[PDB]
């Protein structure tokens, strides 16, 4: 896949918004927090489950960039 950003569609699994506040938090927290995660639900129409499988995703790429010069 080609990351980036993503803006416009409204149409498929996330749309602008939600993709922009999600790279957003992900930025500062390292983990969104029980209350945070049901917060951002709420605004982006997405589920604790949903935030935390991109959040995860994300997360997961990270791990392999940071100490990951072991190859």
């Amino acid at each position: 896949s080609a990351p980036g950003g993503k803006s416009r569609r409204r149409r498929t699994a996330f749309t602008s918004e939600q993709l922009l506040e999600l790279e957003k938090e992900f930025h500062c927290k390292k983990y969104l927090s029980l209350t945070e995660r049901s917060q951002i639900a709420h605004a982006l129409k997405l589920s604790e489950v949903q935030v935390k499988i991109w959040f995860q995703n994300r997360r997961a790429k990270w791990k392999r960039i940071k100490a990951g010069n072991v190859s």
